[PDB]
């Protein structure tokens, strides 16, 4: 998977959520196997809430992975979504939180 092959390391993450907030931060990827990478998440939401999270991305196809994250700094809510390749330096994030809220964003280098 080319997508999985590009992901190792640090990406700048920006998101918007359903409540009209934005977040800025990073996702750090660590490959674990040919199909899997671990994630650690750090950032801030526009209302001041700090983001501390972690999770795992699993290869689905050449350009798509499914990722589950959990966020101890956000009352342990979770997020499940797809990481899709856009370019060697950009991925897109489309997910739903465990509160049923839509949460999308981008990964950039
Ligand atoms: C920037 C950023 N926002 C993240 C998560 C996140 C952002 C939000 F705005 C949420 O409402 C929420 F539930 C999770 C994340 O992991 N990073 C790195």
């Amino acid at each position: 998977s080319r997508a999985a092959q590009l992901l190792p390391g640090t990406w700048q993450v920006t998101m918007t959520n359903e409540d009209g907030q934005t977040s800025q931060g990073q996702w750090h990827f660590q490959p674990r196997s040919p199909y899997t990478l671990d994630i650690v998440a750090q950032g801030t939401i526009s209302d001041g809430r700090p983001i501390t999270g972690y999770g795992k991305a699993t290869v689905k196809t050449d350009d798509t992975l499914h990722a589950n994250l959990t966020y101890p700094s956000l009352g342990n809510i979770k997020a499940q979504g797809q990481i899709t390749y856009d370019s060697p330096t950009q991925f897109t994030w489309n997910s739903t939180t465990s509160d049923g809220k839509k949460l999308t964003g981008t990964l950039q280098r």
